[PDB]
RNA sequence: AAUUUCUACUGUUUGUAGAUCUGAUG
C-alpha cells in the first residue's frame, strides 16, 4: 500500500523482438523475387561503401587542414615552459587548461562560421552524399574515385541511393572527430594535446644549441641532412603548422624515425664513441572482425612474432637499468600498487611507506580540517625509483626494491622470455577453418600471448604521462618509441580472446528492406502504401502482413463479411501535438479563415511558455478555440473522437496539449474475410508472417513471457478506453542465415536416457522425440523488432520532483520495513529485512533461490554448487582460455534471477531496498561477486523497477500490466547513481561488516607493531589490564581519548575480555606453508608468555608491568593476541563455518557469539554485513520521519554519526 | 539439453522459471 499511487507516472519506451514464421506459400515467393539475396549483397557492399566514405573523411581532413592559421604558439611556448610548477599545480594549470581550450577552438574554427568550408559541410549529413544534382563528385572524391568509370567502384555505390539512411548510425561516430570538446576521440585533441606537447618537447631537446656543448657538432648534422630531410622543418617553433596535415607528420617522422635519420646520426657521431644525448620521439598520426581461422593464424604468424615486434629492445635497455639515474626515472601514482604487488611485497606496502614518510610534516591540532586534504593528493607520488624507505624503526626490513626492473629480464631468460621455447610448434598450413577444441596444441599459443601482456605490464609501471622537467631523457627518449609500440598488445590479445572463445553459432543478421527504403517507418495509415506493412489477427495469434510493389490496392475494396475473418488494424495517429499543431498554423488561407493580426502576433512574441513572461487568460482563450475549430475543418485530423474540455475549465496550454496526447492515438480493428486473404498469398500478391515467440506455441502451458505480455496488451479491448501502451513506428525485419549444421552439434536421439545436471534432482526422462542442440541456429529464420511505448499520454518527468513523491509517501505511510543487500565472502549475496524498531524479520542467503513455480511445484537450484563446479572448470591449466567467460556469463545471468527475488520482497513487506554506494564504499576485500559485475546488478535493479509488473497477479491488483509500478527514477541518467533512486537508497559500505551487532563495537584502534620505543607508550594508554580469577578471562580496558584516531561518538570506554575459541583468520609464512588457518586459543595463550617471560599477573593492575619488559617477543606477541581479539569476524578452513565473536559484553553481561545462538540476530558473518547495511537505511528512514521540510534534506552518512547511532539504539 | 535473445535447466510426449535492451570498433 506504500506503492499504491506509484502507477502511471512517466513514459518509457522499449523494443519487443519476435520471430516471423512464413505462413502459407510465401517463403517460396520471397525466394522467387530474391529479396534475401538482394539485402545480403547490399549488407555485403555496406562495408565497402563505409571504407570509401572513410577515405572521403581522410581526404576531407587533409583538405581542411592547412587553413587554420593558429597564432598562439609563442604564447604557448612562454606559458607551457617550464612545465608549469608541479608542486604548485593549482591556479596555473587551470590557465594552461584555458590556453589549451582557446588553442583547440581554432582547429574547429575554420569550418564553422568561416565559410571557406561552409559550416553545414554539405556531406557529413548523409542525405545528399548520394543522388544530389544527379552527381556531386565533381568537387568531391569522385574525381579520384572515377578511374574512368572504375569497375569495382561506382557499381558498389549504385545501391545506396534510395537507402541513404543506413549511415545514420555511422555518421554519429564520424561527427565526433570534428568536435570542439576535449574528449580524446577528436581531431583537435590529437593535434593540440597529443602532438603539440610532444613537438615542444622534441624541439627543446634539439634547441639546446649553446646550453650544452652542442655548439660545435650541430652543423655536421645539418650538412649531412642538407642532401635530404631538412632539419629546418623540425628546429623552429613557427614551423609547426607545416605538419598539421597527415602528409606533414609523416615527413616529420621520416626525419625522427629515419631511413638515414637524425636519431641515428646523433647516436653514431656523439653516443657510440660519460654523457649521452637523448633521442627524439615521433609524433602521432591523426585518424575488426577476425572471423576466419586463416586470418588469426596468419596474424599471429607475423604481426606479433619476431619479424614485427621486437622484445630485444626492452632486453638490452632494461639490462642496463642501473646505469641511468634513478632520480630521473618516474613512477605515476596509478601504478604504485601494481608495482608493489608484482615485486617488493604486498598490495599496500608502498601506500604505507609513502604516507609513512610524508605525514611527519603535518600535525592535526584543531580538527574544517584543511590540512589532511592538501597533504594527501599532492605528496603521495614520490615519482622516483624509491629508496625503499629508511625504516630505521624496524618496519619489516628487507632488500632493495630498485634492482627489480634490472632483474625481471635477468630472471633466467629462458623462463621469463618464453617466446624462445614457444617458437618450435609453428607453421601456416593450408587451412580454411577449424573448430576450437578444449585442449589442442593451441594452449601454448594463448600462453605465448599470456607472457605478452605481462611484458606490457612490466613497462606499464613507468606510464608517466609527463610533462615533467628533470626526468631522465636518456631513458625516456628510447622508451617513448618503445612503449607506444608495446602498448598495442592489449588490443591484439583482446581480439584473440574474442575469436578463440567463440560460440559454435553466429549472430550476424542483415536488415531486410524488401526493396522499400521507408519499410515499416510508420504503421497502418493513409501512408500504408509507402510503408507496406499491416497487422492481422486470427483470434489466437497476431500476423504481420507485408504488401507488394505490384499490388498495393488490395485493402481498399476488401470483403468485410464472413465467418472466421482476419481483423485489420487502423492506427490513425497525430505525432507531436505541441509540434504538429504549429505545422497547420502556417497557412495563407487554407486553415486561416480567421487570421487576426492580434492573435498571430501574440503567438510569435508571446507563444513560448504560454506568454512572453505573463500568464493571461485572453490570448490563451483565443489560441485554443482557433485550434479547436481548426481541427474540425481539415479532413486529416477530422473523424477523430476528440472529446475536448471547454476553454473555461483549463487555461494552461500544457493542459491542452496533455488532453490531445491520448486522444491523438487511435487504434481500431475492422475485419476482412479470410478466404480472400488466403487465396492471394498463394498467388504472391501479399506476404503473410506470424509474429511468434515460444509462448504462442500450441503445446505451451506455463506462464507467458514478459515481453509477450506487453505485445498482447497492445491490442486488448481495454485499449479502446484510454491507452497505456503504444505501438511505435520505425520497426525492422532482420534475417539470420543458417550458421550451424545438424551433425555438428551433439544431439540426444530417440529413446536415449538423460541425467539431470542439478545435484538435487535424481530422476531421468525418456524423451521419445529427438532433441537437437541449438535448434534455433540450425535453420535460418526471420526476426521482427517491434518498438513499444508505455504510459503514453502522461506528461510527468524525472528527478525535477527531487524525489518529493517518494519521500512524502514514506512519511504518510506507517511502519515501513527496510531491506539491506550486501555482498558476501562465503555467500554469493545475502539479504536481511529490518523493521522500524531494528529487529530482523527474515534473513536468508541467495545461494539457494526458489521462485521456480511451474504449476505449484517449487524447484530450488543451488547456485553455490554450480560456482564450485565452475571454479574447478577454470582450474584446468591445459585447457582453453574461454572458461573464464562462462562464469561471467553465469553471474550476468544469476543476477537476473536475484532482481526478481528483491522485487517480490519489496511487495511483501512494503519495504525499502538499501544497497551499498559504489562511489565511496567501493574499497572492499575479496568477494565471490566482483565490483564491475555488481554495478550491472545495481543498474538492472533500476531498470526493472522503472516498469515493474507481476506476471501471476490479476489485472485488478496494483502491480499487473494494467497498473505497472514506477518505483525508481528513469534511466536516462544512467551514470549518476547517488544516494537515492526512488525507493532505492545508497549507503557507504565502510564500517558495516565487522561490528558487534549487540553493543555496536568496532575496533577503532589498530594494534600493529612498528617500533618498540613507542610500543611502551601504546600499552601505557590502557586504563587497566588485569586478570579475573573468578570470571576466567583477561581485561583490556581502553579509552579512545588517550589513543589516536579520535572518535566523537559515545562509548569511549570499553572492556575487551577473552573467550573459549577464536578460529583465527588466514595468516601464513613460507615455513608456515600449510592449510594456513591456525586457530588460536587466546585465554590460555595469555596465560602463556607471562609465566614464560617471568612477569607475574596476579597483581591488579599490571599495565605498567608490561612496559618494563623489552624482550622484543613479548611486545610483539601481545600485538598478535590483541589483533586476534579486536578482529571481530572469524573464518576457518571448514567452509560452512564462518562467524563473529565479540570481546565486549552487553549491559546484561553475556557475549555475542553468532553461532550460539540465533534468536532474531545475524546468523553468521555474512548476515552481519547485510544487517548493518539495513541499519544504515533505518537511519535514512529516521531522517525522513524527523523532516518537517523535505525539500533539501541531505541523506549523507558521516562516519561518526553512524557509530553514534548504532550503539545508542 | 529444445528459447526473439541471455541464464539455469528438464521444469506434462516438440517444453519450465526468471530476465531482455536496442542500434553498432578499444
Amino acid at each position: 500500500m506504500l506503492f499504491q499511487d506509484f502507477t502511471h507516472l512517466y513514459p518509457l519506451s522499449k523494443t519487443v523482438r519476435f520471430e516471423l514464421k512464413p505462413i502459407g506459400k510465401t517463403l517460396e515467393h520471397i525466394h522467387a523475387k530474391n529479396f534475401l539475396n538482394q539485402d545480403e549483397t547490399m549488407a555485403d557492399m555496406y562495408q565497402k561503401v563505409k571504407a570509401i566514405l572513410d577515405d572521403y573523411h581522410r581526404d576531407f581532413i587533409a583538405d581542411m587542414m592547412g587553413e587554420v592559421k593558429l597564432t598562439k604558439l609563442a604564447e604557448f611556448y612562454d606559458v607551457y615552459l617550464k612545465f608549469r610548477k608541479n608542486p604548485k599545480d593549482d591556479g596555473l594549470q587551470k590557465q594552461l587548461k584555458d590556453l589549451q581550450a582557446v588553442l583547440r577552438k581554432e582547429i574547429v574554427k575554420p569550418i564553422g562560421n568561416g565559410g571557406k568550408y561552409k559550416a553545414g559541410y554539405d556531406r557529413l549529413f548523409g542525405a545528399k552524399l548520394f543522388k544530389d544534382g544527379k552527381e556531386l563528385g565533381d568537387l568531391a572524391k569522385f574525381v579520384i574515385a572515377q578511374e574512368g568509370e572504375s569497375s569495382p567502384k561506382l557499381a558498389h555505390l549504385a545501391h545506396f541511393e534510395k537507402f541513404s539512411t543506413y549511415f545514420t548510425g555511422f555518421h554519429d561516430n564520424r561527427k565526433n572527430m570534428y568536435s570542439d570538446e576535449d574528449k580524446h576521440t577528436a581531431i583537435a585533441y590529437r593535434l593540440i594535446h597529443e602532438n603539440l606537447p610532444r613537438f615542444i618537447d622534441n624541439l627543446q631537446i634539439l634547441a639546446t644549441i649553446k646550453q650544452k656543448h652542442s655548439a660545435l657538432y650541430d652543423q655536421i648534422i645539418n650538412e649531412l641532412t642538407a642532401s635530404g630531410l631538412d632539419v629546418s622543418l623540425a628546429s623552429h617553433l613557427d614551423g609547426y603548422h607545416k605538419l598539421l596535415t597527415q602528409e606533414g607528420i609523416t615527413a616529420y617522422n621520416t626525419l625522427l624515425g629515419g631511413i638515414q635519420g637524425i636519431n641515428e646520426l646523433i647516436n653514431s657521431h656523439h653516443n657510440q664513441h660519460s654523457e649521452r644525448i637523448a633521442k627524439l620521439r615521433p609524433l602521432h598520426k591523426q585518424i575488426s572482425k577476425f572471423a576466419d581461422d586463416s586470418e588469426v593464424c596468419q596474424a599471429v604468424n607475423e604481426f606479433y612474432r619476431h619479424y614485427a615486434d621486437v622484445f630485444a629492445k626492452v632486453q638490452s635497455l632494461f639490462d642496463g637499468f642501473d646505469d641511468y639515474q634513478k632520480d630521473g626515472i618516474y613512477v605515476e601514482y596509478k601504478n604504485l600498487n601494481e608495482l608493489s604487488k608484482q615485486a617488493f611485497g604486498d598490495f599496500a606496502l608502498l601506500g604505507r611507506v609513502l604516507d609513512g614518510y610524508y605525514v611527519d610534516v603535518v600535525n592535526p591540532e584543531f580538527n574544517a580540517s584543511l590540512e589532511q586534504a592538501i597533504e594527501h593528493y599532492t605528496a603521495r607520488h614520490d615519482d622516483e625509483s624509491v629508496q625503499a624507505g629508511k625504516l630505521g624503526q624496524y618496519f619489516k626490513h628487507g632488500l632493495a626494491g630498485v634492482d627489480n626492473p634490472i632483474q625481471k629480464i635477468h630472471n633466467n631468460h629462458s623462463t621469463i622470455k618464453g617466446f624462445l621455447e614457444r617458437e618450435r610448434p609453428a607453421g601456416e598450413r593450408a587451412l580454411p577453418k577449424i573448430k576450437s577444441d578444449k585442449s589442442p596444441e593451441i594452449r601454448q599459443l594463448k600462453e605465448l600471448l599470456d607472457n605478452a601482456l605481462n611484458v606490457a605490464h612490466f613497462a606499464k609501471l613507468l606510464t608517466t604521462k609527463t610533462t615533467l622537467h628533470n626526468q631522465d631523457g636518456n631513458f625516456y627518449g628510447e622508451f617513448g618509441a618503445l612503449y607506444d609500440e608495446l602498448a598495442k598488445i592489449a588490443t591484439l590479445y583482446n581480439k584473440v580472446r574474442d575469436y578463440l572463445s567463440q560460440k559454435p553459432f553466429s549472430t550476424e543478421k542483415y536488415k531486410l528492406n524488401f526493396g522499400n527504403p521507408t519499410l515499416l517507418n510508420g504503421w497502418d495509415l493513409n501512408k500504408e502504401k509507402d510503408n507496406f506493412g499491416v497487422i492481422l489477427q486470427k483470434d489466437g495469434c497476431y500476423y504481420l502482413a507485408l504488401l507488394d510493389k505490384a499490388h498495393k490496392k488490395v485493402f481498399d475494396n476488401a470483403p468485410n463479411t464472413g465467418k472466421s475473418v482476419y481483423q485489420k488494424m487502423i492506427y490513425k495517429l497525430l505525432p507531436g501535438p505541441n509540434k504538429m499543431l504549429p505545422k497547420v498554423f502556417f497557412a495563407k488561407s487554407n486553415l486561416d479563415y480567421y487570421n487576426p493580426s492580434a492573435e498571430l502576433l501574440d503567438k510569435y512574441a508571446q507563444g513560448t511558455h504560454k506568454k512572453g513572461d505573463n500568464f493571461n487568460l485572453k490570448d490563451c482563450h483565443a489560441l485554443i478555440d482557433f485550434f479547436k475549430a481548426g481541427i474540425n475543418k481539415h479532413p486529416e485530423w477530422q473523424h477523430f473522437g476528440f472529446k475536448f474540455s471547454p476553454t473555461s475549465s483549463y487555461q494552461d496550454l500544457s493542459d491542452f496539449y496533455r488532453e490531445v496526447e491520448p486522444q491523438g492515438y487511435q487504434v481500431k480493428f475492422v475485419d476482412i474475410n479470410a478466404d480472400y486473404i488466403n487465396e492471394l498469398v498463394e498467388q504472391g500478391q501479399l506476404y503473410l508472417f506470424q509474429i511468434y515467440n515460444k509462448d504462442f506455441s500450441p503445446k505451451a502451458h506455463g506462464k507467458p513471457n514478459l515481453h509477450t505480455l506487453y505485445f498482447k496488451a497492445l491490442f486488448s479491448e481495454d485499449n479502446l478506453v484510454n491507452p497505456i501502451y503504444k505501438l511505435n513506428g520505425e520497426a525492422e525485419i532482420f534475417y539470420r542465415k543458417a550458421s550451424l549444421d545438424m551433425n555438428e552439434t551433439t544431439i540426444h536421439r530417440a529413446g536415449e536416457v538423460l541425467e539431470n545436471k542439478n545435484p538435487d534432482n535424481p530422476k531421468k526422462r525418456q524423451f521419445v522425440y529427438d532433441i537437437i542442440k541449438d535448434k534455433r541456429y540450425t535453420q535460418d529464420k526471420f526476426m521482427l523488432h517491434v518498438p513499444i511505448t508505455m504510459n503514453f499520454g502522461v506528461q510527468g518527468m524525472t528527478i525535477k520532483e527531487f524525489n518529493k513523491k517518494v519521500n512524502q509517501s514514506i512519511q504518510q505511510y506507517d511502519e515501513v520495513n527496510v531491506i539491506g543487500i550486501d555482498r558476501g565472502e562465503r555467500h554469493l549475496l545475502y539479504l536481511t529485512v529490518i523493521n522500524s524498531k531494528g529487529e530482523i524479520l527474515e534473513q536468508r542467503s541467495l545461494n539457494d533461490i526458489t521462485t521456480a513455480s511451474a504449476n505449484g511445484t517449487q524447484m530450488t537450484t543451488p547456485y553455490h554448487k554450480i560456482l564450485d563446479k565452475r571454479e574447478i572448470e577454470r582450474l584446468n591449466a591445459r585447457v582453453g582460455w574461454g572458461e573464464i567467460e562462462t562464469i561471467k556469463e553465469l553471474k550476468s545471468g544469476y543476477l537476473s534471477h536475484v532482481v526478481h527475488q528483491i522485487s517480490q520482497l519489496m511487495l511483501k513487506y512494503n519495504a525499502i531496498v538499501v544497497l551499498e554506494d559504489l562511489n565511496f564504499g567501493f574499497k572492499r576485500g575479496c568477494f565471490k561477486v566482483e565490483k564491475q559485475i555488481y554495478q550491472n546488478f545495481e543498474n538492472a535493479l533500476i531498470k526493472k523497477l522503472n516498469h515493474l509488473v507481476l506476471k501471476d497477479k490479476a489485472d485488478d491488483e496494483i502491480g499487473s500490466y494494467k497498473n505497472a509500478l514506477q518505483l525508481t527514477n528513469n534511466f536516462t541518467d544512467l551514470k549518476s547513481i547517488g544516494k537515492q533512486t526512488g525507493f532505492l537508497f545508497y549507503v557507504p559500505a565502510w564500517n558495516t561488516s565487522k561490528i558487534d551487532p549487540e553493543t555496536g563495537f568496532v575496533d577503532l584502534l589498530k594494534p600493529r607493531y612498528e617500533n618498540i620505543a613507542q610500543s611502551q607508550a601504546f600499552f601505557g594508554k590502557f586504563d587497566k589490564i588485569c586478570y579475573n580469577a573468578d570470571r576466567g578471562y583477561f581485561e583490556f580496558h581502553i579509552d579512545y581519548a588517550k589513543f589516536n584516531d579520535k572518535a566523537k561518538n559515545s562509548r569511549q570506554i570499553w572492556k575487551i575480555c577473552s573467550h573459549g575459541d577464536k578460529r583465527y583468520v588466514y595468516d601464513k609464512t613460507a615455513n608456515q606453508n600449510k592449510g594456513a588457518t591456525i586457530g588460536v586459543n587466546v585465554n590460555d595463550e595469555l596465560k602463556s608468555l607471562f609465566t614464560r617471560y617471568h612477569i607475574n599477573d596476579k597483581q591488579p593492575n599490571l599495565v605498567m608491568d608490561i612496559c618494563q619488559n623489552n624482550d622484543k617477543e613479548f611486545h610483539k606477541s601481545l600485538m598478535y593476541l590483541l589483533k586476534t581479539l579486536l578482529a571481530l569476524r572469524y573464518s576457518n578452513a571448514s567452509s560452512d563455518e564462518d562467524f563473529i565473536l565479540s570481546p565486549v559484553a552487553n549491559d546484561e553481561g553475556v557475549f555475542f557469539n553468532s553461532a550460539l545462538a540465533d534468536d532474531t540476530q545475524p546468523q553468521n558473518a555474512d548476515a552481519n554485513g547485510a544487517y548493518h547495511i539495513a541499519l544504515k537505511g533505518l537511519w535514512l528512514l529516521n531522517e525522513l520521519k524527523n523532516s518537517d521540510d523535505l525539500n533539501k534534506v541531505k541523506l549523507a552518512i558521516d562516519n561518526q554519526t553512524w557509530l553514534n547511532f548504532a550503539q545508542n539504539r
